[PDB]
């Protein structure tokens, strides 16, 4: 009966080969993944600061009061919008 | 070589390949619990994105049907664009960016 055992190993280790394969074959997807996101931050945050530039520049310049406000809108946004593009090239670095 | 022995030999190694059956089926099952976390936080920072960048591009649309000096037009003009492109920068890459 060691073809019981002899062949519950046979059926293991393929098994494991397999578990294996399935896990280095994810892990470098998510890394492949990972690095056009990180990639791609510069070009995302780079005009988002230009939009909080010249958003700030404009409330330096005649504005009624209307525009002023939206502006002043338009300038909170961004900064939120730049820290959540800073918090996305966190998440690409989570798994380095 | 005891008929014992001959058994330990391999039933020690079916053991040896069971623990590293065990350790890496709990490996699999913390990678997907990771991928699928992954995933989740891209959608949802997609979904946060995404109210903002409206905002920005309804706001910079609505304040060029204003009375602007000719450079506040290109300034709010040069907004409009930058973030209508990076409106759709952002939500292509994060999608992009998912695995399935």
């Amino acid at each position: 009966i060691l073809e019981e055992s002899m062949h519950a190993r046979d059926q293991l280790m393929e098994q494991n080969f397999a578990l294996d394969k399935a896990r280095q074959e994810a892990e470098m997807a998510v890394h492949a993944r990972n690095d056009f996101l990180a990639v791609m931050n510069h070009e995302m945050r780079t005009p988002m600061h230009a939009i909080i530039s010249l958003s700030s520049l404009l409330l330096e310049t005649e504005l009624s009061p209307e525009q002023r406000v939206m502006i002043e809108t338009i300038l909170k946004s961004s900064n939120l919008v730049a820290t959540l593009i800073s918090d996305v090239l966190d998440l690409s670095r989570l798994e380095d």
